[PDB]
């Protein structure tokens, strides 16, 4: 019988796209920063300026949902983006680059609109859910450390194809940014 129901997808992460110095663990479902480059090939989808992986899920219809444990993160980017963004050189993330997330840096939460946009959390998320639905052109974030809080809502998007989870585990030259982002065992 049809029931209204939620559904979280299994997102892995894709080890061809990770920046050279993030670890991921065998069940490529957490990523970390490292302090020395990992024995991985470069290659042309690999993110060469920041410590940014895809997640290997790709969707360019339907709904989506999965969460992203972030404890003891002082910075990370999250969120969604078109399978045709940029890999090498510096970008902003933005809807007018194919990004759709929010961040994390130096205590303050942020939407990455155009300009940015400052998120009032008043709960520091220990884990968020991210919600896609590719033909409401809807990327919404939750704060499930808050009951799932609506974080913020990106609608009227223009995904304009296939879309892939998005990671950024920032950098621990600090010392304070080493714990992992996880996804699901």
């Amino acid at each position: 019988m049809h029931h209204h129901h939620h559904h979280m997808v299994h997102i892995t992460l894709d080890r061809n796209t990770a920046n050279s110095w993030l670890i991921i663990s065998k069940d490529r479902r957490q990523v970390r920063m490292g302090d020395t480059h990992q024995n991985v090939s470069d290659n042309k989808e690999r993110f060469s300026n920041y410590p940014m992986v895809l997640g290997a899920q790709r969707f360019s219809s339907g709904k989506m949902y999965w969460e992203v444990d972030v404890t003891q993160k002082e910075a990370w980017d999250l969120g969604v983006c078109r399978d045709s963004v940029q890999r090498k050189g510096q970008f902003s993330l933005s809807p007018e680059n194919g990004f759709w997330t929010i961040w994390l840096w130096q205590d303050s939460y942020e939407a990455g609109t155009s300009p940015q946009t400052t998120l009032h959390i008043q709960v520091p998320p220990c884990q968020i859910g991210i919600f896609v639905d590719y033909e409401a052109g809807v990327v919404s974030f939750y704060n499930i450390t808050d009951h799932g809080s609506l974080i913020y809502t990106f609608s009227e998007c223009v995904f304009a194809g296939p879309l892939r989870p998005f990671f950024n585990v920032g950098f621990n030259y600090s010392g304070g940014n080493a714990a992992p982002l996880k996804l699901c065992p």
